[PDB]
């Protein structure tokens, strides 16, 4: 019954222009034994054809097209609802090159395990070969990839999340380099066996081979485990490429801010989860003459331009956002982006009229079908209607505040890099670094609340493709070798400081634009602030609070730098620097010592 690649349907009509790609596909098909092989072109006719099959399989239902055109709901296996960090591996030749923030396994050992798993794993399934490009196609060094997958759901979501299909394939030419990404849901089928809507396995691996730029995923059909352009490529593999090639692959939103003089400023901002990252990416300023547009709300690739400034591009093509908490009152621009349709929703609730709902959304629906397919009742049912990690997957081009520069292969010049977290105490609303190296330290020691303070350096803690210490050195290196005058200024922001009684000292949301105005003014040297031990921090009088009904004392408290509180912060930072291990750069330790000295 086992078939040689050549006789597997689809391989006789495969594109032969790129032999390297073709040989790889043949090798994989020989191993996984799919029923047939399909090379995807990303066209509209293909998209609708795959969606018809997804509806037929029960993987998708078609949502009411009067409310969301060309849109679908998928409900997953309850065992397969999120990225699985404990099953995610960086398989560098040496363990030190994965480092303490990463899960390592010897690559020989990993390949033996996974090749065994892949054997026969696609029986009874179509094997898709999915070409894609990360970033605009017109780039100087376009970062290409091919994902092989046995998941039709994956193909469709990749079409939205990346520039998928024909254009990318042509960009590969006859022998062009591309990232080899391999994926299987790990659920082979017997002839005539009825499938389930969401196949998956109990056994999962999401594995990265940094030297060869390869990604192997098995067992999950969900999000970042399976859509391999998203975290696996754009952050983990890309950070390794960036390390070797002199640029930066970062977990940052890209925001365009326009002042009343009609000048544009671009910011790249890194936050961990639960810090309102998406609300900031789609900010609506609350002060006259200030406007904001987005270029991305997740990943940013930054590369020095010929003028010596840092330029950012969004390598992605779609949004893959957490649905619960998204609503009209707090993020109408996200709602409007979704309202335009062409969206795949996963694990949200279904309204009686074929619309969608999730916790946080307006409407107080009286009855819903929940993410498990069960009846749900308002102010009664004690379980969430939508899964807390449920998602919308929607084209970026539908965003009403999308910046026109979003598809420019040259990217946009970054004036400021922001780092942020949630801190009840200690860390002020906004701080500016003293210089680049201090900036690196501020990013490297980014703390955010946990059940107590978690360190999430540059918000890359679960996404680094190599040793965290070498990563810090890489940041130091790029700044050291640059024109200092053209480097982005670095800021840390804490929207979430609290009074002793638990009040929020800063109202946040749209009012965050007032802090961004200060940042712009600092960049233009039009604003002051206090020199504190931790950097430049504005006083209340440095901020535009006009029109804002807020207690000035609360804002003052939000901005306070208390030496005693910061002395308490020191040993937390120290233990983190120790955890970073033998590769911790002296330049980062230097900044710790300078801080400790300034505090006295
Ligand atoms: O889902 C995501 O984008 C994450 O966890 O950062
Ligand atoms: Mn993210």
């Amino acid at each position: 019954s086992h078939m040689t690649s050549a006789t597997i349907p689809g391989l006789d009509t495969a594109p032969t222009n790129h032999q390297g790609l073709l040989s790889w596909v043949e090798e994989v098909a020989e191993l996984t034994q799919p029923d047939r092989v399909v090379f995807t072109d990303g066209s509209e006719e293909e998209f609708q054809r795959l969606c018809d099959q997804l509806v037929e399989a029960g993987t998708f239902i078609r949502l009411n097209p009067e409310k969301h055109k060309n849109s679908y709901l998928a409900l997953s296996d309850p065992s397969d609802v999120a990225r699985v960090e404990s099953r995610t591996y960086i398989c560098s030749a040496k363990e030190i090159d994965a480092g303490p923030t990463n899960n390592w396994m010897d690559p020989g050992e990993m390949r033996s395990i996974m090749k065994d798993l892949y054997r026969g794993c696609m029986r009874g399934r179509t094997m898709y070969v999915v070409p894609f490009c990360m970033g605009p196609l017109g780039a100087e060094d376009p970062k290409l990839g091919v994902e092989i997958t046995d998941s039709e759901y994956v193909v469709v979501s990749m079409r939205t999340m990346t520039r998928m299909g024909k254009a990318a394939l042509e960009k590969m030419g006859d022998d062009g380099f591309f990232v080899k990404a391999l994926h299987s849901v790990g659920a082979p089928l017997e002839p005539g066996q009825k499938d389930v809507a969401w196949p998956c396995s109990e056994t999962k691996y999401i594995t990265h081979f940094p030297e060869t730029r390869e990604i192997w995923s098995y067992g999950s059909g969900y999000g970042g485990n399976a859509l391999l352009g998203k975290k696996c490529y754009s952050l983990r593999i890309a950070s390794a490429m960036a390390h070797d090639e002199g640029w930066l692959a970062e977990h940052m939103l890209i925001l365009k801010l326009i002042s009343p003089e009609n000048k544009a400023y671009y910011f790249a901002a890194a936050f961990p989860s639960a810090c309102g990252k998406t609300n900031l990416a789609m900010l609506q300023p609350t002060i006259p003459g200030w406007r904001a547009e987005t270029l991305g709300d997740d990943i940013a690739w930054m590369r020095f331009g010929k003028d010596g400034r840092l330029y950012a591009v969004n390598p992605e093509f779609g949004f893959f956002g957490v649905a619960p908490g998204t609503n009209w009152k707090s993020n109408p621009n996200a709602m409007r982006t979704i309202a335009a349709g062409n969206t795949v929703f996963t694990n949200v609730a279904l309204t009686d009229d074929g619309d969608v709902w999730w916790e946080g959304l307006e409407g107080d629906p009286q009855h819903l079908i929940d993410w498990k397919g069960n009846d749900w009742y308002f102010r009664e049912t004690e379980t969430n209607a939508a899964h807390p990690n449920s998602r919308y997957c929607t084209p970026m081009s539908q965003c009403p505040i999308l910046a026109p520069e979003w598809d420019d292969p040259q990217g946009v010049p970054i004036s400021g890099i922001l780092f942020g977290g949630r801190r009840k105490t200690t860390v002020p609303l906004v701080t500016e670094a003293r210089d680049w190296q201090h900036g690196v330290f501020i990013g490297a020691t980014l703390g955010s609340e946990q059940t107590n303070v978690r360190r999430d350096p540059m918000a890359m803690l679960p996404f680094l493709g190599y040793n965290v210490g070498d990563y810090f050195q890489h940041w130091i290196n790029l700044g050291k070798h640059a024109d200092e005058s053209k480097l982005p200024k670095v800021f840390f922001v804490n929207w979430f400081r609290r009074g002793d009684d638990g009040r929020f000292l800063w109202p946040g949301f749209g009012e965050n634009s007032r802090v961004l105005k200060w940042i712009v003014d600092r960049i233009e040297h039009k604003a002051g602030g206090a020199t504190t031990p931790i950097g430049t921090v504005p006083a209340v009088e440095d901020l535009d609070l006009d029109g804002l009904d807020v207690d000035a004392a609360d804002v003052a408290a939000a901005l306070a730098v208390d030496a005693d509180e910061w002395r308490q912060e020191l040993p937390l930072i120290e233990e983190w620097l120790q955890f970073v291990g033998e590769k911790l750069p002296t330049g980062v330790k230097d900044e710790f010592d300078a801080l400790k000295e300034r505090l006295g």
